[PDB]
């Protein structure tokens, strides 16, 4: 089943390779969407893909690359919209 996920990642998560980390792992998993740095120092992820793939990505996002310290991930699933054609960072 396809689903959409919105997640916010908090901690030491900017300037540590986090968005690229999410992208690499999303692409591996066939997930489309984006990882964005927000002005509050958090990372916003919108992801579309299969439920299992989204669970695997969530497990990655909860850890981050070695340099990151992820304190909190707040997320929700919603209905798939077929919006994205690739996984981008910005
Ligand atoms: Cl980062």
């Amino acid at each position: 089943m396809l689903k959409r996920m919105y997640a916010r990642v908090y901690g030491l998560v900017q300037g540590v390779g986090f968005r690229k980390f999410v992208q690499i792992h999303a692409i591996r998993l066939g997930i489309k969407g984006y990882a964005k740095n927000l002005p509050d120092g958090s990372v916003e992820v919108v992801a579309e893909g299969y439920e299992e793939a989204l669970s695997k990505l969530l497990e990655r996002i909860k850890q981050g690359p070695p340099a990151a310290e992820v304190e909190k991930v707040d997320y929700s699933f919603s209905e798939y919209k077929g919006e994205f054609e690739d996984f981008e960072t910005y």
